């Protein structure tokens, strides 16, 4: 035929105006189409094309004339193709029913979707994940009624009642609407849309009306979270028979849980509102096909109810972050066969461990009880039951008091480990190191002895070691040297001792290393050098002499960061005022702890109030250098080497208290993102470096306590920070010092 004839002529021109046409290598002139990657025939008829994910860099216009008009094609998937510019008129073919243009650059007004009507037959279209907008006045319609599924997520649409605007032509077709991650507000009515399946308005600007349903004769699910809705919804879905799920979490709702439609209910989120009171009764009515319930972060009370024993389909139960009390209800968790996360952090449950717990170690994916008051000791019995499934176990920040339970090794299946901020004796059992999948270990603040466990080297997986604030003693085990995939050892605060092993410079994983407040000794490992993750090290406070190897630098500028990030932590910031506190400011993990139990520190730290927390981002994620720099408070001699200055996104260096001498290097200069820099109590002699005036992100500074002289730059920041800061540097002159003789 014709067909067939400009069927291969229109793909082979699309093949030739991408930039790269090595993408379509086995597509080519007299060739059968249906030979082709991408391509779907049947019959010896192209139906179908799947180009997704292939980096083809060309434009709209280029799909829509080569591809879109195909004879009998039926499917297009472009997916994150690296498709830029904007939907124009074109002539399509009637047969094509999906369009997937997701996850590319395609920009202009919304409106320019309505020229995707010339596809009389299409009745999916996702265009998520793109930069449409609406500019100015919301007029008009859409006028792509024959739709059966609309996804415009994650655009660039701000403005009132586009939702109006594209149900304006008719939605009788409907059956899911996809609009989150926008600026949408205003009015959401889709009562004359009488088969709509599925609604996310999820991610947007609504905070005036709930949407209004009509009879919501179909609706399924119904996600409205994440935005700043209040008011009446428990009358809004009250009609909504089919509903299986129900997202309102990350809203403005308050007063008690009203009344729901829970004969179809599989999924329930209440979570981060200002719902109050306890949890009523009536909710037993789900216990029949509820699936996943999620009541974080209100303001709920009391106990849980006992009907929770007949929702035997219960798989997520998340409480946190509200104020629940009492003991385990362990009489009803036992009955929810079906039960896999049990997420009751943050909230004021008590008392010791029931020995029943140790049951459900064999359905258990997840077991978060971090941030109560429970005390007693860990359920040594836990994990008996053969098959252990447990994979998460979350008991920091409680009052458990006794030892690890070298039992806990029974839990084979364990990929997280927190028994941070408790009362816990002992010593870190060796069987740990049977847990061939645990990928966190975190101790950190109890009161654990003896020695780190050699055997941790059984462990392949191992990612983070949070062992700070204990009573450990002994040398850092050359048996870690196995664990490669380390990204993260915090050891700060113990009484450890010995050097560190030359063996860092293997894990090229190592982001974070905290040794702080113990008593490691030796020369600074050229080593760490070889460490290609390396932004955060903190030695300070311990015993260390020798130079500061030029070669630990020789990384900066090929540092790359990517594994370390998303991780909770406070950063909890010196001041200067009191002696006895060292450092710049301790780093450490901080998941599932709350912040106002800091004051636990008080007891172990002579550190006093400024306090900042976050999630870690790394500043790059290639090309970058150190980013903290903190050797205070050691026995340091000689000079600082001139590739000090070789670290650009270096924010804080710290090399008080040491007998370091020579000269300022000239490099310091080259530092321009640096924050703060302290090299009091030397012998640094000579000049400050003109070459310092440069820097202009300096917040503080301290040069006290050396043998400089000459005059401070005047240009630059110096003349911002106050004497104190150069004080005892007797041929030092110029303000904010006396005027020079
Ligand atoms: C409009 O297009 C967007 C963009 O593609 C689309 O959203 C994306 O959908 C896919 C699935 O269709 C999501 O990817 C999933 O992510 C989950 C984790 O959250 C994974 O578990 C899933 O993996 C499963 O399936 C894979 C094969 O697809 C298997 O390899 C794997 O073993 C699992 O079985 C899956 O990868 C994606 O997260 C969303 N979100 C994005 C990318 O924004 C959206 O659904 C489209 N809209 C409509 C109406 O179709
Ligand atoms: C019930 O609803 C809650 C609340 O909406 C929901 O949890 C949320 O999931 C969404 C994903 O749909 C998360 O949103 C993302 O957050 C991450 C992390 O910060 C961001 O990186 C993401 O930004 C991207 O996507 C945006 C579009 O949504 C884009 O505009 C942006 O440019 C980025 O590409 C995104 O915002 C959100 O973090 C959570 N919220 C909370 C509080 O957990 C939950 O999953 C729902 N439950 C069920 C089972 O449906
Ligand atoms: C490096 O490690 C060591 C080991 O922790 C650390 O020494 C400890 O410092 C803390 C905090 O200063 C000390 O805690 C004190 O304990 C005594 C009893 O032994 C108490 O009397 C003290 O109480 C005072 O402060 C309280 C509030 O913090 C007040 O309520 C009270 O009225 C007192 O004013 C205090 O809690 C602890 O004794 C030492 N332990 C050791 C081993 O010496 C050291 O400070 C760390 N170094 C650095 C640089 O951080
Ligand atoms: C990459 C991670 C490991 C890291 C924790 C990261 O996520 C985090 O954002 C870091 C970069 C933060 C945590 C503490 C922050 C510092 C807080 O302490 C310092 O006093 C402030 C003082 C002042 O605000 C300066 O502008 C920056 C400066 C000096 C901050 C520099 C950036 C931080 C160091
Ligand atoms: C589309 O992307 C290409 C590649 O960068 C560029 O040359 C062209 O100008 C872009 N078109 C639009 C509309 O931005
Ligand atoms: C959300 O809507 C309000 C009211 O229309 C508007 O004033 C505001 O600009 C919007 N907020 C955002 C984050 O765009
Ligand atoms: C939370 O519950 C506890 C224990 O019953 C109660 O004493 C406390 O007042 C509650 N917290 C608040 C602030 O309501």
């Amino acid at each position: 035929s014709q067909s067939l004839y400009r069927e291969i002529h229109q793909l082979i021109s699309f093949k030739d105006v991408l930039p790269d046409k090595n993408l379509l290598p086995d597509w080519s002139s007299n060739k059968n189409p249906c030979t082709f990657d991408g391509v779907t025939c049947r019959d010896d008829k192209v139906t179908s094309i799947d180009l997704s994910s292939k980096p083809l860099n060309v434009g709209f216009s280029a799909v829509s004339s080569s591809l879109l008009s195909l004879t009998g094609l039926e499917s297009l998937f472009l997916s994150n193709s690296h498709i830029n510019g904007s939907v124009s008129g074109f002539k399509c073919s009637a047969s094509l029913t999906s369009l997937d243009l997701s996850r590319n650059s395609l920009s202009g007004p919304v409106t320019t979707l309505t020229s995707l009507g010339s596809c009389s037959g299409l009745k999916f279209l996702n265009v998520s994940s793109n930069t449409l907008d609406f500019p100015g006045k919301v007029s008009g319609g859409l006028k792509l009624n024959s739709l059966e599924v609309l996804d415009l997520s994650a655009n660039s649409i701000s403005g009132a009642n586009v939702v109006g605007w594209v149900l304006s032509d008719g939605c009788g077709e409907l059956k899911h609407l996809a609009i989150s991650g926008n600026k949408i507000s205003g009015d959401v009515d889709v009562s004359r849309c009488v088969n709509l399946e599925f609604l996310d308005v999820s991610s947007n600007n609504f905070s005036t009306g709930i949407p209004f349903l009509g009879d919501c004769s179909a609706l399924q699910h119904l996600d409205i979270s994440g935005n700043k809705l209040s008011g009446d919804f428990s009358r809004a879905i009250s009609t909504c028979t089919e509903l299986k799920l129900l997202n309102i979490s990350s809203n403005q709702f308050v007063g008690p849980i009203p009344p729901l439609p829970l004969k179809s209910l599989q999924y329930l989120s209440l979570a981060e509102n200002k719902f109050t009171g306890e949890i009523p009764d009536f909710l037993s009515g789900a216990c029949d096909t509820l699936t996943g319930l999620d009541l974080s972060g209100n303001h709920f009370y009391g106990a849980v109810p006992p009907f929770f024993g007949s929702c035997s389909l219960l798989e997520s139960l998340a409480l946190s972050s509200n104020n629940f009390s009492g003991e385990l209800p362990m009489d009803t968790l036992l009955k929810m066969r079906g039960l896999k996360v049990l997420d009751l952090s943050f909230n004021e449950f008590s008392g010791e461990l029931p020995e029943s717990l140790t049951n459900l170690s064999a359905s258990l994916l997840t077991l978060d009880l971090s941030s109560n008051n429970f005390s007693g000791p860990i359920l040594p019995n836990l994990c008996q039951n053969p098959k252990n499934t447990l994979q998460e176990l979350y008991l920091q920040n409680n009052g458990f008091t006794g030892k690890i339970p070298p039992t806990l090794s029974n839990c084979s299946e364990l990929v997280s480990l927190h028994l941070s901020f408790n009362y816990l004796s002992g010593t870190i059992p060796s069987s740990l190191g049977s847990l061939s999948k645990l990928r966190d270990l975190k101790l950190w603040l109890n009161m654990l002895e003896g020695e780190i466990p050699q055997e941790l080297m059984y462990v392949k997986t191992l990612e983070t070691l949070i062992l700070d604030f204990n009573d450990l003693t002994g040398e850092i085990p050359s048996g870690l040297s196995n664990c490669t995939n380390l990204n993260w050892i915090s050891l700060s605060n113990n009484r450890l001792t010995g050097e560190i092993p030359k063996w860092i410079g293997r894990l090229e994983n190592l982001a974070i290393l905290k040794l702080s407040n113990n008593s490691f000794s030796g020369n600074i490992p050229a080593e760490l050098g070889d460490c290609r993750s390396l932004i955060w090290l903190d030695l300070n406070t311990n015993l260390f002499n020798g130079t500061i190897p030029a070669a630990m630098f020789k990384q900066s500028g090929k540092i790359a960061a990517n594994f370390i990030a998303g991780k909770r932590y406070v950063y909890i910031k010196n001041d200067g005022m009191k002696k006895e506190c060292h450092g710049a400011g301790n780093l450490l993990e901080f998941q599932g702890i709350r912040s106002e139990q800091l004051n636990r520190l008080s007891t172990r730290n002579p550190c006093n109030s400024r306090v900042y927390g976050g999630h870690t981002s790394p500043t790059f994620d290639n090309n970058g250098s150190m980013m903290f720099l903190d050797m205070s408070y050691n026995m340091l001699s000689g000079y600082i080497p001139k590739e000090i200055g070789s670290m650009p996104y270096l924010f804080i260096l710290n090399l008080g208290h040491n007998d370091i001498s020579g000269s300022i290097p000239d490099e310091v200069g080259d530092l321009r993102g640096l924050n703060i820099l302290d090299l009091s109590s030397n012998k640094l002699d000579g000049r400050i470096p003109q070459a310092m005036s440069a820097l202009t992100m300096l917040t503080e500074i301290d040069l006290s306590n050396n043998n400089l002289s000459g005059p401070i730059p005047e240009m630059g920041q110096f003349e911002t920070f106050p004497p104190a800061k150069f004080l005892n540097n007797p041929g030092l002159c110029g303000y904010p010092l006396p005027r020079c003789d």
